């Protein structure tokens, strides 16, 4: 049998997975009659089922990493958790996807790396099936005592969400820095306890931006990656450019050129960064260094501010007249979780290049 | 100066470009105050007058392919004429616009073959916009003597929309033959002059299955392009499964597995032709040139039907209520411009293999 029809039969039977997804989502946002939440949840259901068997299948016919391999197990920890809190709130979606997760965890863990290599048809359908089944739960995620499972699910929120971008993933100078980890912790707990965040933003934005620039002036998985997760921020401060701008042009002090300029920043910051990073990938090689250090010790702070719900976005009265409730909401729920893995895959490689 | 920079770079700048124009887009979906359609239109107005500039300035600078160049420049012929009678009816976008169709056909038949081969940055920068602008611009289209105007307007769509589609593409037995291709324009005027073409369709369609089966029994840019034109009537076909399901749940003689039968069929076909092609590309040879000959004088059929405005899909009450007038309408604006792009790529392959 040629095996090159496996690869298209398989891309084709992947691309349907993924877009009868898309009608059973569009007939839900539509909110009619005929469609509820429900038959997502079933439908989803069906396909982790599926996945489960061919798991038990393939281990009945078989009768950089670190931080990878890291990031996963927590990651799947805290969606596992989130389960425990839905199965403990009262239906069935929450047992069948908490195995899905033990499941996913135990076969990365210890069978894609190499036991897979050996492969033929079923090895193919499986992964395409594993790769649209995640890439659609992240879907479903995006879209979707009472105060203490609130505060759970909340605090737990982007970590179900990029559990399953990171699970898409895979299956598919010194002195500042040690400032800037301490006060990520300060502008967290003196936001618990707005414009601070704003300002703090822009100040590290600014200083990463001419780090990096200094860099490049000293002077492929892993590029494509940084891009991929990198299109988060740029679709949100994108939607803030704009937002701020059509302000701007009729008599309004919103703006105060303060997200304007965070919003570019971040952008530019961005750009710069991931082609110091790509590059890196005698006197000199000192500043180098301290460019490397200052660099991901300033990664860290972007990273943890995001990470224990310091995140305002979600209260800009701006942005939401602009766009709406739900499309604000919905672009803040795609940026935040992406931008959580980015600044992890930025610094695990800034830490490899020093 | 490292040319992999350019390519990394240049990639930020076009996501960054479409990534823009999204935010324009969401912006103008909500239909607030601070968003008007002008915005859009003076943005794409703005990418145009770069290219065109881009185009000039190259040329300071200087100081299969049949079927491809003679679509593109009918396909041309028809966007041009869209914007006399735009222009006919009155703002500046269709002059802008009408001035694009024309650099780009000047420059696809006469440079981009090779005059464009030995290239550095500057070509690398031009490329992705050029592939950013169109690829915005079937966005904008999608999205969007009264009754000549209206009556021109409808015929001419599926080739504006088409042209954008087919230049984004290019920068980045015999007796039911011969019969279907009268039959298609029975069917067209009987329809000017619903359930025939259904049921002309799933007669087609299970034939088609049938004859592209038969010749896999008897047995990478191409491929990737089928598939990339196929998503169209995927995402309608899983639009109508999905529709008629759902009513199906419910006492409801709208299916009559009529529907039902057409969409899955036109997956089915779709998927099983696509493997004939790609694995074509001594008594048997001549069943398969009837399994040639009967399958592209078939394609032919169901590309002049939609071609020339028998497409019934739009007064569905079913699929609109199930899905939104909206948003089903949407669906079939792709669907309907990227299958009269599939169908003439699947006859020109067919008819190369014979
Ligand atoms: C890398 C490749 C394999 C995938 C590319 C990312 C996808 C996961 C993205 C691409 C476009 C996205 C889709 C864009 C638009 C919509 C419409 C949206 O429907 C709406 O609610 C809009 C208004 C309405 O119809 O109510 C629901 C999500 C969905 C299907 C999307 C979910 C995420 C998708 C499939
Ligand atoms: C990598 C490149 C080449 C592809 C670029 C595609 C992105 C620009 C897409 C992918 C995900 C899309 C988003 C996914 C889903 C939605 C859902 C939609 O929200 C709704 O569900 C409708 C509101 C409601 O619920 O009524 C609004 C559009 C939005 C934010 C989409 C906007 C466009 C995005 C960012
Ligand atoms: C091959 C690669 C380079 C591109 C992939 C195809 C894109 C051209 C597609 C992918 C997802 C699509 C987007 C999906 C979702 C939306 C949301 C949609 O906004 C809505 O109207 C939803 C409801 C609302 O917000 O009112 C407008 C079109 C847009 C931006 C899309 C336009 C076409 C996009 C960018
Ligand atoms: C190639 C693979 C890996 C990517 C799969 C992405 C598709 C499933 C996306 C690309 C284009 C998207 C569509 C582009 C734009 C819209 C606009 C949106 O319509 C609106 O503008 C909202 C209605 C309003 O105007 O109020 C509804 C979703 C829809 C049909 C999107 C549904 C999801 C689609 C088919
Ligand atoms: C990885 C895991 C083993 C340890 C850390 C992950 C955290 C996200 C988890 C671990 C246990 C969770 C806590 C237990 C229950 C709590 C209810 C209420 O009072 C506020 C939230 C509340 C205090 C939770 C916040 C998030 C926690 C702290
Ligand atoms: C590798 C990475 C994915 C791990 C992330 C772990 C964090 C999400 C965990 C670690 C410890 C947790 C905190 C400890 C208890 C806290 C008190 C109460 O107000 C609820 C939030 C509260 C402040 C928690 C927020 C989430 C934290 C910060
Ligand atoms: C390529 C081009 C040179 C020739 C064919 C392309 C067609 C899509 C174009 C050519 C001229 C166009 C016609 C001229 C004006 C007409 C107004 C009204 O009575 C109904 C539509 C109306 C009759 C148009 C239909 C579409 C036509 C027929
Ligand atoms: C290569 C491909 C992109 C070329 C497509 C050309 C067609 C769109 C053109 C060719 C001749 C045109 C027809 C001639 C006049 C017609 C009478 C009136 O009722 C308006 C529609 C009317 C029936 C036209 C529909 C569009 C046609 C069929």
């Amino acid at each position: 049998y040629p095996q090159k029809n496996a690869e298209l039969l398989s891309a084709q039977y992947g691309t349907n997975l993924l877009l009868l997804g898309v009608s059973v989502m569009l007939a839900l946002a539509a909110q009619s009659g005929p469609v509820k939440e429900e038959h997502l949840l079933s439908f989803i259901t069906v396909l982790m089922l599926v996945q489960l068997v061919w798991m038990l299948c393939y281990m009945i016919r078989r009768e950089g990493a670190s931080w990878i391999r890291g990031g996963l197990t927590m990651l799947a920890l805290l969606s596992l958790i989130m389960d425990a809190f839905r199965i403990g709130y009262f239906g069935v979606y929450p047992i069948v996807h908490a195995l899905h997760t033990i499941s996913q965890v135990h076969f990365l863990w210890f069978h894609i790396k190499d036991v897979i290599k050996k492969y033929e048809t079923f090895e193919r359908f499986g992964v395409i099936h594993a790769v649209f089944t995640n890439l659609l739960l992240w879907c479903n995620g995006v879209m979707s005592v009472c105060s203490m499972f609130s505060t759970s699910l909340y605090y737990l929120y982007p970590f179900n969400i990029e559990y399953h971008i990171f699970v898409s993933a895979m299956l598919f100078g010194p002195l500042g820095g040690l400032v800037a980890l301490a006060s990520s912790v300060s502008v967290l707990v003196v936001y618990l306890i707005v414009s601070m965040f704003y300002y703090y933003g822009v100040a590290m934005m600014a200083c990463m931006c001419v780090g990096s620039g200094t860099g490049l002036l000293v002077y492929t998985l892993d590029t494509e990656l940084l891009l991929a997760s990198s299109l988060g921020s740029w679709l949100m401060s994108w939607c803030s450019v704009v937002a701020s701008v059509a302000e701007a042009g009729q008599k309004s002090p919103s703006f105060s050129w303060t997200s304007l300029t965070y919003s570019l920043l971040l952008v530019l910051e961005k750009c710069i960064q991931n082609l110091f990073i790509v590059e890196s990938l005698g006197r000199k090689r000192q500043i180098l260094k301290n460019i490397c250090m200052f660099l991901f010790m300033c990664n860290i702070s972007l990273w943890i501010l995001p990470a224990f719900g310091c995140r305002p976005q979600y209260d800009n009265p701006l942005e939401n007249e602009t766009f709406g409730t739900s499309v604000w909401t919905t672009v803040l729920n795609v940026a935040i979780p992406l931008n959580l893995f980015y600044r992890m895959h930025s610094v695990a490689s800034l830490f490899e290049v020093f």
